[PDB]
């Protein structure tokens, strides 16, 4: 019984069965099988793991793909279960940065049947919060392509899995802090009034990857989702703590309370952290913890974190395990000494205000 009242709970989902994934041509291809399996190593290290309510993995079926996802790109993904070695090779190279084995498949299945158990857990009372420490990746995936390593959207499907579950406008917002826009993510929530997807993400005026405008500050969503669509573009700085406690003070948080989420999910990739060789950010370990720990004021609570990218194995490690800290209710590390903001990221942060503050009163 929870009658009086009980402690909060933080489940955490991790299987090893997800490190099955692998690049057979470049075994030194950064989204490494062992990225998951050292953060589940520091988090008992830690001794955080025997703290959590394990969730369990499964794999999504069919079905619940088809919620975001075409039913010929399901098609194609599933058929690459059988393939030899040169023909996923091929079906690869047809895609933006894929690399597929034959465990691929399964293992993007497990990633998001993982999250959809996280998600039922939280929403029906079982745990107040969850971690997801699962590969491969999913923000990139679009509803009918691979990208960027990402097969399905994990954090898109979760989305609509909840609300499959409880009702079809349940608001949920999605926090998208990996270093790259989840261009997917965007995509199949842009015209939809019932997410929210706030992304921060290295931009350099569309020359970051995934190379496209459409990351800028001024695609703000489309039709009833006009103002549920909020990019925060970096642009000419090596950005880090002040610039994403500054980003979330006046920007993430504001618009985040006044839409009032009933569900949190975080795009949580660790590629802006510091010592990333892909992102070239410099966002601290106490600095996911606190940024953590606002989005833990959302929602009554309801937050699971979702691993996207992150390809430093012990700054993942260590960045992964402050979140997971934070969700158990410890007291939030102290931050360092924040430098002035750099003054490009001013800049961006006044773009979006003035893009935003048509939607939301609470920026006015
Ligand atoms: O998921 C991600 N990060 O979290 C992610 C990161 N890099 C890529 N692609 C790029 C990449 C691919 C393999 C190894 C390093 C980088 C290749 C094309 C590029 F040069 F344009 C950008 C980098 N794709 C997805
Ligand atoms: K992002
Ligand atoms: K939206
Ligand atoms: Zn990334």
């Amino acid at each position: 019984s929870n009658a009086g009242g009980s402690s909060p709970i933080t489940g955490l989902v991790y299987d090893q069965r997800m490190m099955l994934h692998h690049n057979m041509w470049d075994s030194h291809h950064p989204e490494l099988p062992q990225r998951i399996s050292r953060i589940f190593s520091r988090h008992e290290e830690l001794r955080l793991l025997s703290r959590c309510h394990r969730i369990p993995a499964r794999l999504a079926t069919e079905e619940e793909l088809a919620l975001c996802h075409s039913s010929k790109h399901i098609s194609i993904i599933k058929s690459s279960e059988h393939m030899k070695p040169r023909d996923l090779n091929r079906l690869g190279d047809e895609y933006n940065s894929i690399f597929i084995s034959n465990e691929s498949y399964t293992c993007a299945l497990l990633a998001a049947g993982s999250c959809f158990n996280s998600a039922q857990a939280i929403l029906t009372g079982q745990v107040r919060n969850a971690v997801a420490i699962v590969r491969p990746p999913g923000h990139h995936a679009e509803k009918d392509t691979a990208c960027g390593f990402c097969f399905f959207n994990t954090a898109a499907l979760t989305a609509r899995y909840a609300q499959s579950i409880t009702r079809e406008s349940l608001r949920v917002l999605i926090v998208d802090w990996d270093v790259h826009h989840g261009n997917g993510t965007q995509h199949i929530f842009e015209e939809d009034d019932s997410v929210l997807y706030i992304s921060l993400h290295r931009y350099e005026d569309g020359a970051f990857f995934p190379n496209s405008e459409d990351a800028n500050y001024d695609k703000v969503g489309l039709g009833k989702g006009r103002g549920y669509n909020v990019n925060i573009p970096w642009n000419g700085g090596k950005m880090g703590d002040p610039e994403y406690m500054a980003a979330f003070h006046h920007l993430v948080m504001p618009i985040a309370r006044e839409f009032a989420p009933e569900l949190v999910l975080v795009s949580a990739g660790f590629d802006a952290a510091r010592g990333d060789p892909l992102g070239g950010f410099q966002v601290t370990p106490e600095g996911y913890a606190h940024l953590t720990h606002q989005l833990m004021s959302l929602a009554a609570g309801r937050v699971l974190i979702i691993l996207e990218g992150g390809y430093n194995l012990t700054s993942i490690s260590e960045s992964m395990s402050m979140c997971t800290s934070m969700l158990l209710g410890d007291s939030p590390p102290s931050l360092d000494h924040l430098t002035p903001l750099k003054t490009s990221a001013t800049v961006s942060i006044n773009n979006v205000l003035r893009a935003h503050a048509p939607f939301w009163s609470s920026l006015r």
